DNA sequence: CTAGGGTCCTAGGACC
DNA sequence: GGTCCTAGGACCCT
């Protein structure tokens, strides 16, 4: 009853498209992300910017004070779009099993694949070489029995690589696999895990389900069967957006309401425009309004609504304004909106 | 020196 | 006791 998971996932994305489309970033340190100046972020880095320390997620004045050198790309989200469609479509070609989790990856169930004689082996790498030769992109993969091995496995062999977890091969895997692998276990986990003796799901193997429920809930459920190689997870290939938001950060912390207004004003036409490809109508289910302090918390309202409305956006900003403010400034506002359901 | 796009879980009170 | 409404926050991707 083993079914056959594949995890694929394209090396350094959006990096590795800037690169195919301007081939004289290949060799020097890039990256994308918002600049010093807009207080931003670095979204991902090639392997020579990440050679000197460059990660997803660092701040970008720290990107630069360990790299000085970066050159810092802006992001052409449709270019990436485009190179994630295609992927898919090649997907396609080899099952319908298809449940995409972001722009660059997927998961594939070939259990009942009759391509390469039944080897997700080998249709992992059909796939890999496939993504190459029309994309001109790389990308790994991981092959195994469940979801979250196969994912683990497409990170273990990048770039232009992948590995395999047979079902003999698990316990060995899992004895040493440390806790923060599993997706879904983050730092904040991790630190509890950690702080408690377990680092690996060896050690959570060593552990009762009735405390991990006790102490976690429905998470240390997760966590006992996942240590053990239990995750009966599907491949879905039917999942839907349920939200969708437009949130900036300015580079000066704002102060007065009508800074946060004029803000709003422009936040409001991209949530439109992109709402209406995907609802017409602009029949939604709640909207609402996200502020980040400069003590860094964070604070949303939003509503039950029935369409989408910039008035009733810009009046739930002022009472979020001035009720839970308390005179800190403001780095972030957002707009939101839920999707009905079907 | 801390983004922007999302999913999902928890939790209390309202409402049934 | 279920289900909805709402807020917060951990976590995922680049
Ligand atoms: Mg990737
Ligand atoms: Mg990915
Ligand atoms: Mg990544």
């Amino acid at each position: 009853g083993s079914r056959k998971i594949i995890h694929v996932d394209m090396d350094c994305f959006f990096a590795a498209v800037e690169m195919r489309d301007n081939p004289a970033l290949r060799d020097i340190p890039i990256a994308i992300g918002g600049s010093r100046e807009r207080r931003g972020v670095i979204s991902t880095a090639n392997y020579p910017a990440r050679k000197f320390g460059v990660r997803s997620a660092m701040p970008t004045g720290m990107a630069l004070k360990l790299c000085p050198h970066l050159t810092l790309l802006p992001g052409r989200f449709d270019a990436y779009k485009e190179a994630s469609n295609h992927i898919r479509e090649i997907f396609s070609r080899y099952t319908s099993r298809i449940e995409p989790l972001s722009l660059d990856e997927a998961y594939l169930d070939v259990t009942d694949s009759v391509h390469c004689h039944g080897s997700a082996t080998l249709i992992a790498q059909e796939i890999r070489q496939t993504i190459f030769n029309e994309l001109q992109l790389t990308a790994s993969a991981g092959v195994a029995p469940v979801k979250f091995l196969a994912k683990i496995a497409s990170d273990m062999n990048k770039p232009n690589g992948q590995f395999v977890i047979t079902p003999a091969e698990v316990p060995a895997f899992l004895q040493t696999l440390p806790l923060a692998k599993i997706p879904g276990v983050g730092k904040v986990s991790a630190a509890k895990l950690e702080a408690m003796g377990l680092r690996t799901c060896g050690d959570v193997q060593k552990c009762d389900l009735v405390m991990l429920l006790k102490r976690f809930g429905k998470f240390g459920r997760i966590l006992w069967e996942r240590s053990q190689g239990i995750d009966e997870r599907d491949v879905n290939s039917e999942r839907l957006r349920k939200s969708v938001g437009v949130e900036r950060t300015m580079a000066e912390d704002i102060h007065h309401w009508s800074e946060c207004e004029a803000i709003i004003e422009r936040l409001y036409p991209e949530l439109e425009r992109r709402l209406a490809k995907v609802k017409p109508d602009l029949l939604i289910a709640r909207q609402g309004v996200k502020l980040k302090f400069d003590d860094f918390q964070q604070t949303t309202q939003e509503h039950v609504w029935p369409r989408l409305n910039k008035a009733d956006l810009i009046a739930t900003a002022r009472k979020t304004w001035d009720e839970r403010r308390g005179g800190r400034g403001v780095r972030l506002v957002g707009l939101h909106v839920t999707l009905l359901d079907p």
